[PDB]
């Protein structure tokens, strides 16, 4: 086949009922997911191949960067709830790989306050029970797949996908092959 269970993707060993039908992991921590998000631009690619009814989510993870990547896992629920991903997602993956001046949890405070989010408004949403739920819902996400590490694709909670053996000299092949990949899997 074209697309050989194993190669391209895997099917997972414990199938996950109810999944979200396109599930993405990353951690802002996570050196390929900077290059995934910021130079290859997965999700949007993978958005843009995708049938009408199938929604993406995207959740942050734990098991990178101690308290601080915590700290981001519940700054991504405040994402999340505000509907800002599109308006921190670049500052966060700057300020924790590129200048390196996230340090502390007032410090993605401050890259939400620049990018217009009022303070009052910040905190309120950030010490919340609906970012509770949400961050509670990043991290069953991960357990259901059993999530060892990151950038991670998986599709209606039975195919996890592999990109490791695809032609990666050309981001564009790349990027245009994992998204009908996605397609591929979104399918069956």
């Amino acid at each position: 086949a074209q697309y050989e269970d194993g190669k391209q993707y895997t099917t997972l060993e414990k199938p996950v009922a109810g999944a979200p039908q396109v599930l993405e992991f990353f951690s802002f921590f996570c050196p390929h997911c900077y290059q995934f998000e910021e130079v290859l631009h997965i999700s949007d690619n993978v958005k843009k191949k995708l049938p009408e009814g199938v929604k993406m989510t995207k959740y942050h993870v734990n098991f990178m960067g101690g308290d601080l990547g915590k700290d981001l896992t519940q700054a991504w629920a405040v994402a999340m709830a505000l509907g800002v991903e599109d308006k921190v997602t670049v500052p966060l993956f700057e300020g924790v790989q590129k200048t390196q001046t996230i340090r502390s949890a007032s410090d993605i405070r401050d890259v939400f306050i620049n990018a217009g989010i009022k303070g009052e408004e910040y905190d309120a949403a950030w010490n919340s029970f609906v970012v509770k739920s949400l961050v509670a819902q990043q991290e069953k996400a991960a357990a259901d797949v059993q999530l060892r590490g990151v950038p991670a694709m998986f599709v209606n909670g039975k195919y996890q996908l592999n990109p490791q053996g695809m032609d990666t000299s050309n981001m564009d092949v790349f990027v245009q092959q994992y998204a009908d990949t996605v397609k591929y899997l979104s399918e069956k």
